[PDB]
RNA sequence: UCCAGGUGCACAAAGAA
DNA sequence: TTCTTTGTGCACCTG
């Protein structure tokens, strides 16, 4: 019942020094120029492809075609998404079985088996753990992507941002008998670092941390002004206001490692006693006051602020800086517009002069990362309309909100989507359930809310590329989906695919028909099923066609026998923008490679 | 690499309308 | 028949 195998290095193993005697023994040659591997230091950097060429014996796959259908899966172990894993039977099947040494004189009914288990022990023993010895794994948290960094880049990069974190007393060595809550993490991050905890897996005690967080957030929303959901705050404000909007996005440099523990840790005193007990107060503040974390089995101290990572930090830094907002955000005039989300700050206003005052009110209070700063002030060097803002783009001209999409230049579309669940197996013989697991709608549907299809501010514009935006993501999934299983699937079975890709459609324009006649506005003109239909279509058209050779039959009954036409009241709408593939998506690369 | 929040979608059992 | 509670899981988002 067992389907998948998992291309993290996770689940690699140490190999001993000969081989199981339930294998062969041409798995000892592979051992031991292993270990002649890892005695050479590297001269130059290594092409671990072209390296496994030395370790394995071409003895032990014969042809060369047995030897690339091994290694395609090795490649796909170099360019893994987190969770990502293949077919069992990839490593068993159409392998020419009499072509190899080792299974010549062996029964031809079992030696499918054996081929399958000198296959895993070489991926557990050697493939995986030369990768590890050589790289290390960093998630860059855009997705489901890893990035591989020299592990020898990265103990230097570690071992630098170490020295400095005790230079500065924010990390020192205990010599007590506490026990660290987990692993000290150095993440590397553009021009800068993240300290973070990999807290130890601790279930016994789970339940009593999610009281502590429930209480906290009680006491944050019963005392604290929860003016609203950032949609109506965004809403109201538009309508009130009809001159020029101005605005400013700033984001707070370590919001955790900057909130002070003694004033935290009288404000949890301060808390009522109905809201939260003696003994609960106590164990709150003893827990901030000593984090403890192991690095390089050694015992620290982690001694600035709240440490990231820790169950806790989450609701106690968001209970640390509503208090500091709220005697600020009360005088708030009547005119702006206040959202932060985290470390993030929203604040708009008819008058730049008070947009400006916030920015060095902020800076003087706390550290900002001035990298992020986006902004439409003519004081400033780089103003935009344009400003990001959790999840969203917002138009401070045109007051229009749109879909953030994280996809930098040369990021691989399939990092974004998780098709492989180890938790629900899936056979290799029925990739059709495969495809429509993959077409579930939640992996979208934050861009389905009532900020993409309102028509209260946005126009019907917004709405349709709105909803262009999302249909491409899902086409960029049945790409990928049709990518990590066999080629031969799409001519087998090509009419249940157009019957799933036919399916897939119409619930996804239902389902913003459907959202955006619950959110009419004064707005809202005309939007047709049918309308959003085409625009589907056209979003699987354009994602299609960047590989029109193997995707041509589908292509074409799109189409022959669906409506490509757009009938839309708006008028001051651009059809340009629902023929090809968007700005954004353009340049995402669909093609995997080895580069390490 | 970890954590808290959210957006949802599915599921079943039971106990009512 | 249909709805409404309690669960469960799973895939995305926000920092």
């Amino acid at each position: 019942m067992v389907h998948y195998y998992r291309l993290s290095l996770k689940s690699r193993q140490k190999a001993p020094k000969i081989v199981n005697s339930k294998y062969n023994s041409i798995l000892n040659i592979a051992l031991k120029n292993f270990r002649l591997c890892k005695k050479h230091k590297t001269k130059k950097p290594v092409q671990i492809l072209a390296l496994l060429q030395e370790i394995i014996p071409k003895s032990y796959f014969g042809t060369t075609t047995n030897l690339k259908r091994f290694y395609k899966v090795v490649e796909k172990i170099l360019t893994q998404s987190s969770f990502e894993c293949i077919h069992l039977s990839v490593l068993h099947k159409c392998y020419d079985y009499d072509a190899i040494p080792w299974l010549q004189n062996v029964e031809p009914n079992l030696r499918p088996k054996l081929l399958l288990k000198h296959n895993l022990f070489l991926l557990d023993n050697i493939v995986k753990p030369i990768i590890a010895f050589y790289y290390k794994p960093i998630k860059t948290l855009n997705g489901h992507e890893i990035k591989f960094i020299r592990k020898e880049e990265y103990i230097s990069f570690e071992s630098k941002v170490f020295h400095k974190l005790k230079k500065m007393k924010y990390l020192v060595e205990v010599q007590d008998e506490v026990k660290p809550r987990g692993v000290l993490n150095i993440i590397p991050k553009q021009d800068n670092f993240r300290a973070i905890v990999s807290i130890f897996p601790d279930s016994a005690r789970k339940p009593f941390f999610k009281l502590l967080t429930s209480k906290i957030y009680k006491v944050l929303e019963e005392k604290y002004k929860t003016s609203g959901s950032l949609y109506t705050c965004w809403s109201e404000f538009t309508q009130k206001t009809q001159g020029q909007i101005y605005g400013i996005k700033v984001d707070i440099r370590d919001a955790y490692g900057n909130v002070k523990i003694p004033v935290l840790c009288k404000l949890i005193q301060s808390i009522p006693t109905h809201l939260l007990d003696s003994e609960k107060k106590n164990f709150i503040v003893d827990h901030i006051s000593n984090q403890f974390v192991a690095f390089r089995r050694k015992i620290y101290k982690w001694n600035h602020g709240l440490l990231q990572g820790d169950p806790l930090s989450g609701c106690l830094c968001e209970l640390y800086m509503a208090f500091m907002d709220r005697l600020y955000f009360s005088n708030l005039d009547k005119d702006a517009f206040i959202h932060r989300t985290v470390d993030d700050y929203f604040f708009c206003s008819p008058h730049p002069h008070k947009v400006y005052d916030f920015e060095l009110l902020i800076k003087g209070v706390y550290q900002v990362n001035p990298t992020k700063t986006r902004t439409n002030l003519p004081t400033h060097r780089h103003p935009q309309d344009e400003i990001p803002y959790c999840g969203k783009i917002f138009n401070l001209t045109t007051r229009q909100v749109r879909t953030l999409y994280k996809l930098p230049p040369n990021y691989e579309i399939r990092h974004k989507f998780k098709l492989w669940n180890f938790n629900n197996q899936i056979s290799d013989d029925n990739p059709a359930r495969f495809l429509q697991k993959a077409m579930d709608f939640p992996f979208i549907c934050n861009s389905f809310t009532k900020f993409e299809f309102n028509t209260v501010f946005n126009d019907q514009r917004t709405v349709f590329a709105n909803f262009y935006d999302a249909m491409i993501c899902v086409a960029y999934k049945f790409d990928a989906a049709m990518m990590a299983l066999r080629t031969s699937f799409l001519v087998n079975d090509f009419g249940f695919i157009w019957l799933v890709l036919s399916s897939t459609v119409r619930a996804y324009a239902s389902r913003a028909f459907k959202k955006i006649v619950t959110y009419k506005g004064g707005k809202y003109r005309k939007v047709t099923f049918q309308c959003l239909k085409s625009i589907a279509w056209r979003a699987f058209l354009a994602v299609l066609k960047r590989r029109t050779e193997i995707y041509k039959g589908l292509i074409d009954r799109i189409k022959s026998r669906e409506k490509l036409t757009m009938k839309f009241h708006d008028g001051e709408v651009d059809a340009s923008y629902f023929c090809k593939l968007p700005e954004k998506f353009r340049f995402v690369k669909i093609n995997r490679k080895a580069s390490i």
